């Protein structure tokens, strides 16, 4: 009776340890969502066995073949039993399984190269000699298609239609046009990864501003399972007892190479 | 039949319209949660009576006759369907009762007249000339008894024997001996009445320094409510659309007095 948790490797959350291929199991692996699963289960009360998602993905419905695919495909065509990851809260999802209350909270940000004269998302809107973007698909690019809030509705109008694309195909080359674009790019992203980067060498790039929306990331499990209303009440306990914030600090700010301000 | 909101008075998420005794009904009453409400009722097809919970607290179960009050009492002994309301989620309640997703965030904040030097929790631990405390029970109280975190547990050293109390029975009071202690009291108190409070005549407090804790609010409905799922639902497609954000700067800075 172990527990398939489905995870996703992804820093600081799933990362394999150097040597893993001499370690076994759930030793293999450390991170933020690697001790949170040792939590959870311990509040519990299960064993379980942590596996990476096959295909690498978050949870999507293809809107053609209608399948589901990611950690979220593999809780509702039942290849593992729950799913403890940076997987953000949203309604599609909540449809088809069920989140426990949010374990870390993120949301839209802007990272930029140190020195450049952006502070807030309105900073970004008013002016045109620093470009600035999203990922091509996902959610953030959508934020803002479809906002009605002038100061976004702004940033979309010059968006969608910058040249050369102020758009980018993955997290990393975002990450890498700030840090090669000599302050000419900022780059709108989720503050957790903003974070995080902003605690990696060469310590060269801030977040700035409030964050642009509000959410998080939440544990999944198929309806109906056993586990759900455990899990959930697992949660809420960990952030009472400080625990998130502590291994939240612990994996972006302790183990951070910059320091502090 | 028509669905029974359980909610309370406290502004800006439920308040007495000015000429509230010329009205009946849902009318009498406008805020946030009034606002939320509607949204909630429209996207998942009920009509609903708005009702103000009998005694006036949020939800807590004594210890010793193991009955619970306020609005989680109304909801888990029957009297209400629902509680919309700036209730925080937390484990016990959420033991007993179905949470939706949060609607709002909240954490522990510092409320400080304008001119009092102090600028984070740091800051306030390392002396005393200017007082500080929290309400004198509930969970900002337990919050500091408990960290192990070092500025906290030196501010909770400081506040446990501090005399004259720095602790206050209400939030009112909280705010009030900011207020009235002539820059020489900061209370600790969540981040939204925070936000509230300063964007209100007479304009004369501050709020400084980052949340010390991450919570949220949720609806509340009893367990087994055929109206749970659809309010979760209901709760993360108006985040999505925006709505949440919108409805919080409508009641916090686009109705604030202090520019
Ligand atoms: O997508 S949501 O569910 N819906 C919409 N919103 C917005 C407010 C409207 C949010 C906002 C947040 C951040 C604030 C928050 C609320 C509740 C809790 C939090 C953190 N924690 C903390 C560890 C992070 C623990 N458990 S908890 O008590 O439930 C998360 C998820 C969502
Ligand atoms: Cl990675
Ligand atoms: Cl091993
Ligand atoms: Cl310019
Ligand atoms: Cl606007
Ligand atoms: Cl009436
Ligand atoms: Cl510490």
């Amino acid at each position: 009776k172990t527990v398939v948790v489905t995870t996703i490797l992804e820093s600081p959350y799933v990362m394999m340890k150097k040597n893993h291929e001499m370690l076994e199991g759930n030793e293999r692996y450390e991170g933020y969502c690697v001790d949170l699963a040792a939590e959870i289960a311990k509040h519990c009360g299960f064993k379980y066995k942590l596996t990476i998602v096959g295909d690498g993905k978050y949870g999507a419905r293809d809107a053609d073949t209608k399948i589901w695919n990611g950690m979220v495909g593999e809780l509702v065509y039942g290849k593992a039993d729950i799913a403890i990851a940076p997987l953000t809260i949203t309604l599609v999802r909540e449809e088809v399984i069920d989140f426990s209350k949010p374990f870390m909270s993120l949301g839209i940000s802007i990272m930029i190269k140190k020195g450049t004269p952006i502070e807030s998302a309105e900073d970004l809107s008013k002016q045109t000699e620093i470009a600035y973007g999203t990922l091509d698909s996902g959610s953030t690019k959508e934020f803002f298609r479809r906002s009605k809030i002038a100061v976004f509705d702004k940033m979309w109008t010059y968006m969608r239609s910058a040249e050369p694309s102020v758009f980018v195909r993955t997290t990393a080359e975002g990450v890498a046009r700030v840090r090669k674009s000599k302050g000419k790019y900022a780059y709108l992203l989720e503050s957790t990864m903003n974070e995080y980067i902003e605690q990696r060498k060469p310590c060269d790039t801030m977040k700035v501003g409030g964050n642009l929306d509000s959410k998080g990331y939440g544990i999944a499990t198929p309806k109906g399972s056993s586990l759900g209303n455990a899990v959930n009440l697992a949660v809420l306990k960990l952030n009472e007892q400080g625990l998130l914030d502590k291994l939240k600090n612990k994996w972006w700010y302790d183990k951070g190479e910059c320091g502090s301000g």
